[PDB]
């Protein structure tokens, strides 16, 4: 049976199910490790005791406990984002979407949720692995981790809540992974991670780990680097948050083990309404249960391992979209509001870049603004609330991305960027917000093939395009077809630092994505404020 495959950890029945005419085969909530449930909670994940019996792996599993988005009642899209399942802290499960008939050998790719280690589902409508598996011919999983404090908790040198437990949810799905996915005809030894958001984060954060390396063949990372200011804290900051926590649930804080006993005690929704109580500033595109750098799963800091070569030398394929920074302002910055064209003051600039750059003295915040605004046209709505839009988007992820691949790119074994910057014609959301993070995802997942999603044909051969990038790179380390006649998305090299635009237009490259915006953020502002 072609729905029945047998694993080291027990059989496990699927589903078929149709995509775009056919079909293929979905085996959806395969658990991948004990359900981190009771005294679990906050502790590193333990493998899925092997079941006797067969699994039925026909319908997608519960998401993780997690702070739900309640912005825009009833607006798809913020709600495309939030949970679509049951949240339960047993939430440790993976799906698998593979071609039918069963490959024997072929090219796997596994999807890692983006969402500021907060939140994030593996069964959003945006994630359905149907198209591209089935288009592409490659086994796509997707996997789950715990977020919000449930995955990230640190309390650094107890054993109880070691923090980065959220990342080792994934690095277990990654075991899992290599040692069955032969048994669905995918080839373990070429897997590539990818990811989006906190998701490409991770990804690189699993390049970065000696204990994740051996799990993967190649990488791809959309709008995210483990190196981004909001994906990662000291141990100090965290047992700091972690306290914090604890005071908002009148925990016992005499001791790491009064803290942690009172804490797994509190119900799931308890600690997530006092989740963001913990922060230490008034900021935006800052969360409070992030992924700490405890020497263990990250030896040193970030920085001395990308300037070491301490890392993962493999290929990489990333990116980022245009606006990223739209969607932070929207939510917390003053002047923003989904309604309106959102046209900024000089007032509401210069709260929303003190939001951005949260603990930079006044020196920091003039050098800031100085760098973005157009003293000849300063109190333009548009220029003011576009050059918020590019403050955010590029201290928070266009150049840590583009530090991060410049670092990698000296010990490296290929690297590929692009500059996504087509927005969906069915986009949802506002004009102002423009070409919004995450809004890409639905090309990776070829979304555009599906009338129904109402897509423009171009916007059909820009996901098949995608697709074909992914599965080509997943499959090769080159998103390229060899010897072909379309146009070569160039390597990215230290010396030529080049990139290409994705989009609906013919291929065009360029060079030195934002270096001008990423100097002043990689380079003085940080020795500025070092200075003062
Ligand atoms: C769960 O597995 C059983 C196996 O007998 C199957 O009959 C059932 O239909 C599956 N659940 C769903 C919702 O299909
Ligand atoms: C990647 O590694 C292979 C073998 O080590 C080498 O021949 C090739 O030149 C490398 N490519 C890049 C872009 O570094
Ligand atoms: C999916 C994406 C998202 C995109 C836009 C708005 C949200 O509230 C969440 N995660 C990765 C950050």
């Amino acid at each position: 049976s072609e729905l029945l495959v047998n694993t080291k950890s027990g059989k496990v029945m699927g589903t078929r199910v149709p995509v775009l005419s056919s079909h293929i085969s979905a085996f959806l909530g395969i658990p991948f490790a004990e359900p981190p449930v009771g005294n679990m909670r906050f502790r590193r994940p333990e493998p899925k005791k092997p079941w006797s019996g067969v699994w039925n792996a026909s319908t997608y599993p519960n998401n993780c406990q997690q702070y739900v988005d309640e912005q825009f009642p009833g607006f798809s899209g913020s709600e495309m984002w939030n949970p679509n399942r049951e949240m339960s802290e047993d939430c440790l499960y993976l799906n698998i979407w593979v071609p039918s008939p069963r490959p024997k050998s072929t090219t796997v790719m596994v999807w890692i949720y983006g969402g500021g280690f907060y939140s994030g589902s593996s069964t959003l409508d945006v994630y359905n692995g149907k198209y591209l598996a089935y288009t592409e011919e490659v086994v796509l999983v997707s996997l789950s981790y715990r977020v919000g404090a449930f995955g990230f908790l640190a309390l650094h040198g107890s054993q109880e809540a070691p923090g980065n437990v959220g990342l080792l949810d994934q690095r277990m799905a990654l075991q899992w992974v290599h040692d069955n996915i032969q048994f669905f005809g995918g080839d373990p030894k070429t897997v590539t991670i990818f990811g989006e958001s906190a998701g490409g984060a991770s990804v690189g954060m699993h390049i970065l780990s000696p204990g994740s390396r051996d799990l993967f063949r190649r990488a791809i990372l959309q709008s995210g680097s483990p190196n981004c200011p909001w994906a990662s804290v000291s141990v100090a900051e965290g047992r700091r948050r972690a306290v914090e926590l604890g005071r908002n649930l009148n925990c016992n804080l005499n001791s790491d083990e009064e803290l942690i006993h009172c804490l797994r005690e509190k119900k799931p929704q308890e600690l997530i309404d006092v989740e963001w109580n913990v922060l230490p500033f008034d900021s935006i595109f800052r969360f409070s249960f992030v992924p700490v750098i405890d020497g263990e799963f990250f030896p040193t800091s970030l920085e001395s391992m990308l300037n070491s070569g301490n890392f993962k030398k493999t290929q990489i394929l990333l990116g980022v979209n245009k606006d990223e920074g739209s969607f932070f302002l929207l939510y917390g910055a003053p002047g923003f509001s989904k309604d309106s064209e959102s046209k900024i003051s000089r007032e509401d600039f210069m709260s929303g870049v003190k939001l951005s750059v949260p603990h930079a003295n006044d020196l920091g915040l003039d050098a800031v603004t100085l760098q973005y605004t157009d003293w000849m046209d300063d109190n333009n709505g548009i220029k003011n609330r576009d050059g918020l839009d590019d403050i955010v988007g590029d201290h928070n992820v266009i150049c840590p991305l583009m530090h991060f691949v410049n670092k990698y790119t000296k010990f490296g074994n290929g690297t590929y960027l692009y500059f996504f910057n087509h927005r969906a014609s069915n986009l949802v959301w506002p004009e102002w917000m423009g070409v919004i993070h995450g809004y890409e995802i639905e090309f990776v997942f070829g979304l555009p093939l599906v009338k129904e999603l109402n897509y423009t044909a171009e916007e059909e051969a820009l996901s098949r395009r995608i697709m074909h990038y992914w599965a080509t790179f997943a499959k090769t380390g080159n998103p390229n077809e060899p010897h072909s006649q379309e146009s070569k998305w160039p390597l990215f090299t230290t010396k030529e630092q080049k990139f290409i635009d994705l989009n609906t237009e013919p291929m065009k490259v360029h060079q030195r994505l934002r270096v001008q915006m990423c100097v002043f953020w990689n380079q003085f502002l940080p020795k500025l404020l070092n200075a003062t």
